[PDB]
């Protein structure tokens, strides 16, 4: 809706930074609204959904098993590892690592999962092979959050990310079981509370994944809809702002309020 793009424009003005935006119909794949759709933004932790998409593709192929247990050491633990820091002794299954990566944005979990698929280059090769030649992951946690201006490492575009997410959740790539697992993980997100969720009316479905990084970078990807069923994908990124986390959260929430209002 035009009023939503005005809110996105509002957000650019008030944050002093670029904002990228996509609304995508889930069923038809039609883009309903867009803003800076072909511009690059750091993915931050939103890449963790794509990472577990690649992991589930390997599970489908039998190259990976969700119950396989991985052990690791204190030296593997990087900043913000709220789940993985708790299982140095017992290790974690691949399923538990994806849950930690997506629902809690655990950084060590993401790096362990990246090792299982061959690293950032192999995530990027995975995306390339499902038809996304735009999105690229170049680095590990936590360096991938650096967001150096005009640096294209670890970036996506709003349009690339939205269509890639649509393919992962509803497209031919993954088995029915794996699509459902990926969206179940996203539905159980525990660290996107003040974002799109804060504008969501009772009884609506949302499955999402947020990100934050250096140099004011903030973002979220989501599948959401009324009556307990997703029907739209929404992507929002921003980078470059000196604004506080609180204000960046509130801008994303405002944009969400308008999307909901004019649904
Ligand atoms: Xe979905
Ligand atoms: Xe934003
Ligand atoms: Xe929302």
């Amino acid at each position: 809706h035009p009023e939503t793009l005005v809110k996105v424009k509002d957000a650019e003005d008030q944050l002093g930074a670029r904002v990228g935006y996509i609304e995508l119909d889930l069923n038809s794949g039609k883009i309903l609204e867009s803003f800076r759709p072909e511009e690059r933004f750091p993915m931050m932790s939103t890449f963790k959904v794509l990472l577990c998409g690649a992991v589930l593709s390997r599970v489908d192929a039998g190259q990976e098993q969700l119950g396989r247990r991985i052990h690791y050491s204190q030296n593997d633990l990087v900043e913000y590892s709220p789940v993985t820091e708790k299982h140095l002794t017992d290790g974690m299954t691949v399923r538990e690592l994806c849950s930690a990566a997506i629902t809690m944005s655990d950084n060590t979990a993401a790096n362990l999962l990246l090792t299982t698929i061959g690293g950032p280059k192999e995530l990027t090769a995975f995306l390339h092979n499902m038809g996304d030649h735009v999105t690229r992951l170049d680095r590990w946690e936590p360096e991938l959050n650096e967001a150096i201006p005009n640096d294209e490492r670890d970036t996506t575009t709003p349009a690339a990310m939205a269509t890639t997410l649509r393919k992962l959740l509803t497209g031919e790539l993954l088995t029915l079981a794996s699509r459902q697992q990926l969206i179940d993980w996203m539905e159980a997100d525990k660290v996107a509370g003040p974002l799109l969720r804060s504008a969501l009316p009772a009884g609506w479905f949302i499955a999402d994944k947020s990100g934050a990084g250096e140099r004011g970078s903030r973002g979220i990807i989501a599948a959401l809809g009324p009556d307990g069923k997703p029907s739209r994908i929404v992507v929002i990124y921003t980078t470059g702002s000196q604004a506080t986390m609180d204000e960046r959260n509130r801008q994303i929430a405002e944009i969400g309020a308008s999307l909901i209002k004019h649904w």
